[PDB]
């Protein structure tokens, strides 16, 4: 059976230049399908709450599995607030934004899919933190 | 009820509706491949002997929501020596058993249930008693499951102290030293010594939840009474009992056998029916017809006091005999009653020696009543008195106080 990709691996981002974003990842630990394509997804995130206000200036346990399998065998498995900008990736674990918020910090989620995400859905994301160079 | 004689629950949660009468299971349980299409309640099944086995039940979020007042587990007889097992259980979240006073045999393995918090909220030590032989691996990874208590109660969890919770809304409910070894009430009532587990009553063997040894006509009792005999582990049974019982239909299907007290479904190997396949077995006299090093330490010394000025005590043979085992050599020696302590006021010793002929046991004597004492034992192999004796294994014991 075909099945949800694993979430992208090793995903690393950073910035190279103010209202620019780099970001990196590697292919997933369990493809389970050609891959088609990779989404990554970006959301303004508030700088955190409260801090504006204040004023701061031997071993035989496999027959034991056997036990639970065996049970299994009886019977079969056979399948049939603010935005967020967005964009799916075509090819690379790494894509560029741009047009960001100078030293905001940004969440980033990416998913991986598969040739199979149209009938199973995408994967999970796997996802990281980074902060845009401020505008010098 | 008395359910049984043994249930295979699978498939279908409108299965499960078989427990509506259950309040006792005779035999195991197991639980396979159910998967739902709602809220289930079962407060009327306390008492399980042997143990519970639950297998890819899909649609149960929590487990107080079906069983809350399964209060103990028996564990007669164990699944590979474990009592409870839990496996690939998706979606549950927490263990909301809030009555489990006891699990009485076995260890516990909890595998795969990759959604489950409250893990090492529940002090095991309460409830069951080898909780090193358990197995709790694959579960929702506690450092990311940020487990909750409120405030309960805490205890010195391994190297930790910690609250003890069953669920955010319900603790591992525990019994005061005035119980202590014994069970207790809600309200800190200690039950009656034969009760086992949680009590309707306080220090009534018939206002019980269960028993630790025997149940009879609404009694916790230690034994079977003369013409009552001991079946499965639990409960008492008469003669003519189980001369209605006819064992499994089997090749060697015979009616069940009293022997040594206990109405089992076979004689114990060494023993046979009496005559005509009798209700009682006996025993077949025969067969029934068809370099040195040096040596470890002793294993598993231990020692107590019966008298003041008296000690017995007891060890097993080596962990690495590395030879044949000669003898024991005991040295015992006082340690002091424990530093500082002495100097508030809150209103050079000698090693005795000597050597062992066969025994694992021992008895010293002439020692002061109250006083502590430890005792070294080196254990020396033939070439030991060569090789120079094995280090010590040791404990520390306590002489019967002086009145």
């Amino acid at each position: 059976n075909a099945s949800v990709p694993s979430i992208p691996l090793d995903v690393l981002s950073a910035s190279n230049s103010s209202s620019q974003l780099i970001v990196k990842w590697n292919p997933p630990s369990l493809p389970n399908g050609n891959l088609s394509y990779y989404i990554v997804r970006w959301q303004r995130q508030p700088q955190d709450g409260y801090l504006y206000r204040h004023n701061y200036c031997e071993k035989e346990e496999a027959e034991y599995r056997k036990v639970f399998e065996n049970f299994l065998h009886n019977s079969i498995f056979v399948p049939r607030e603010y935005p967020f900008f967005e964009s799916r990736v075509d090819n690379k674990e790494r894509t560029v934004i741009s047009n960001l918020r100078p030293f905001t910090l940004y969440r980033i989620d990416i998913h991986s899919c598969n040739h199979e995400a149209e009938k199973l859905g995408c994967s999970a994301s796997n996802f990281v933190f980074a902060r845009t160079m401020p505008a010098e």
